[PDB]
């Protein structure tokens, strides 16, 4: 098997590598979006604020074991 391996990626994604439109997607999927935000890093803050509320599958840190 190759080219496809998973049905989720928010568990392992890098919000710094994404763009504002891709951060807006994560926020809109939970139904929760900022209204005075104007910089890419503030959408990363609004995600990390709400990821433990709606995505325990991604709020937890990685482990080598």
């Amino acid at each position: 098997m190759g080219k496809y391996d998973k049905q989720i990626d928010l568990s392992t994604v890098d919000l710094k590598k994404l763009r504002v439109k891709e951060l807006k997607k994560i926020l809109d999927d939970w139904g929760e979006t900022c209204k005075g935000c104007a910089e890419k890093s503030d959408y990363i803050r609004k995600i990390n604020e709400l990821m433990p509320k709606y995505a325990p599958k991604a709020a937890s840190a990685r482990t080598d074991l």
